[PDB]
């Protein structure tokens, strides 16, 4: 398999389905990223691959605190210790955690790169600055310019490193808030620079599905269309399918398992609250459809009954019930694009969810 | 299969190796329970049964009060409700919960029986009361009697009840402190009233192991050698071994799931605890030799990082190695004792245990 390849299979208006090739294996697109600590928490990576998960996203910003990037690498790297043997995206660090040079908390372009190095990342995040919402044209624009200066910056750490440059991928990061002009500017840096994929940050940030819809409609077709698109932070269902809708390939979000141990628990119905009284004597799984090992074993009423009582299986069963779901979407998603009824399929998923 | 039969296969000294078949499944003695809220916290009924146990023991008193025995019934009892289809042994409720009715916190003999009945135990325990250590000869005597008459209300309230008494068995507690002769009359009147199953109550109260061992070199002599015999609470791996000595063929206790979350990992060189600086860098499993999942595919260091991390990940592991662990240790007895050398695996396995 080659470092990288990214191949468009089919299309429908914006939406698109493929495949991104690795040395550690293929990503289906558009693809759901789950995001660990565990490579997610409360769940084997058995358990994640058996969802349907072609890559997940490993968390710099806590893995660089304990147990360290260097002794990761000591270790043997982020797969090995993890016990995932597919692709990995890493986070530059960089939302979780001001100068020129980087951020104190020292968090540079340059040591960002080299901790995803250390970690073994296959797609490796540019390090670069989510501007707040909201944000007035000045700050959006200071804070752009910055990101494309660390976008430069992470480019060369990334090149000059012989082993990572040879076996990885590298992503910029589009900004510029929710201006065109901005944005417009931005993606001609980064595609000057040039990058594997493409992410488009700075959403998600408190703007509103409207308002990101919006965003995206105009910032999407800016980027290389050869090219993978990466919403950072997104989402809820809806938002997932929309953002196909609007060129977007790549996901990733802490709500399935964040959500999950809460007790919220996607259905095609939409989302129930499994805590609820209305379930302590529900033998239905939680959704009549999904085809989850959860959802082949155990009644809702049982989970209801773990939750309620701060049971780690609660956590385990919501959480993989919920990856699974978002796989099944985004496996939902693929084969309408490539049998072109993908509109249909996002208007009957809404018409039933909501 | 039948509701009930105990077979011995092989002998050495005290010790002995066989089987209990029952309807839902056999039981290979001398057997380790794993203890429950779900069949094991953090742990999947298919994980257990992966480890090696044929059993496991519900935890009435925690059910009784939520969800409710009733509650579990109408749900399609225990082992619908967990995804259990082998033997449960349910507990009496009477350790974790007073006047010659039962107690109230009401808690009676006849209501302890249906309520085992509710979540449709395999195996009933008797309800009896745990006396406290130490006694004076009175109490303990007073304690003891009222255990047994309590036993006999057990014996007729499970009798009277068709669909229990074809399908489930029944096992009376002896009582009697550390005192012989009390320990006796305790025997003679569980005899008289007849029951599938004998266990050894009132010990891993306090006494220490010396006490413990003591009152097992005369008690387990006075139980019917034609029936199990069950050493309720116990144990630390050296327990196990030196009860098995004595004539017990059933156990079951906590320390391999609450030391497990606790960061103590059992080895054949000991228990270590794997939050200890010490493994932050240490490549190997848990246990050289142990077999189990965890073994064969995660690191100490990465399991000291979960622990110390608060990860459910590192419950999750450390439970099911832990388990896995006690059940290579009832496996390794059974063989010895099944190959006549039993006692020099005991010699051994302290040698280097300790
Ligand atoms: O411009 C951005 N640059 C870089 N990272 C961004 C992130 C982090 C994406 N996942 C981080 C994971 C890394 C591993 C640890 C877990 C997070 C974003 N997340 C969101 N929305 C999240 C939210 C959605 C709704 C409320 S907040 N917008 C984001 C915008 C950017
Ligand atoms: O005479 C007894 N009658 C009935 N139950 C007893 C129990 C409970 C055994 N497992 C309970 C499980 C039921 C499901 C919930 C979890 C417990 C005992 N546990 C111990 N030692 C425990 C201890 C060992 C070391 C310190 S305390 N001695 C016991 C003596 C008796
Ligand atoms: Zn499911
Ligand atoms: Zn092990």
């Amino acid at each position: 398999r080659p470092r990288f390849s990214f191949s468009i299979a089919a299309r429908e208006g914006k939406a698109r389905t493929g495949t991104i090739e690795m040395k550690r294996g293929v990503i289906r697109t558009p693809a759901f990223m789950p995001v660990g600590t565990a490579t997610v928490k409360a769940l084997k990576p058995e358990t994640v691959r058996a969802t349907g998960a072609d890559i997940i996203l490993g968390n710099t910003y806590h893995l660089m605190l304990r147990p360290g990037a260097e002794r990761i690498a000591k270790l043997g790297g982020l797969h090995s210790f993890m016990g995932w043997d597919r692709p990995i995206l890493t986070d530059s660090g960089g939302y979780q955690v001001q100068s020129e040079e980087g951020v104190t908390f020292m968090l540079s372009p340059e040591r960002s790169i080299e901790i995803q190095h250390l970690l073994g990342s296959d797609i490796v995040m540019a390090f670069d600055e989510c501007t707040p919402y909201p944000a007035t044209p000045s700050r959006a624009a200071s804070s752009m310019e910055r990101s494309m200066r660390w976008a430069k910056r992470s480019r060369d750490a990334f090149d000059s490193r012989k082993e990572q440059a040879e076996n990885a991928a590298l992503f910029g990061i589009q900004q510029g808030s929710v201006f065109e002009n901005l944005r417009q500017q931005s993606a001609d840096a980064l595609a000057e620079i040039g990058f594997d994929g493409y992410a488009v940050g700075g959403l998600a940030v408190g703007e509103g599905q409207d308002e990101m819809f919006r965003v995206l409609d105009f910032s999407v077709p800016m980027l290389p269309d050869d090219k993978p698109h990466y919403l950072m932070g997104v989402g809820k269902p809806d938002d997932i399918v929309g953002a196909v809708e609007r060129g977007i390939d790549m996901f990733d979000c802490v709500l399935p398992t964040r959500s999950g141990r809460n007790g919220q628990a996607f259905t095609w119905d939409g989302p129930i609250n499994i805590r609820n009284a209305r379930f302590s004597e529900d033998l239905k799984p939680l959704d009549s459809e999904c085809h989850c090992a959860v959802c082949q074993k155990w009644s809702r009423a049982y989970i209801h009954h773990l939750i309620r009582a701060g049971e780690i299986l609660g956590a385990m069963l919501m959480t993989e019930h919920n990856i699974a779901f978002y796989q099944q979407l985004m496996q939902k998603i693929r084969d309408s694009i490539s049998e072109g009824r993908f509109s249909q399929f996002a208007q009957d998923f809404r018409a039933r969810y909501f």
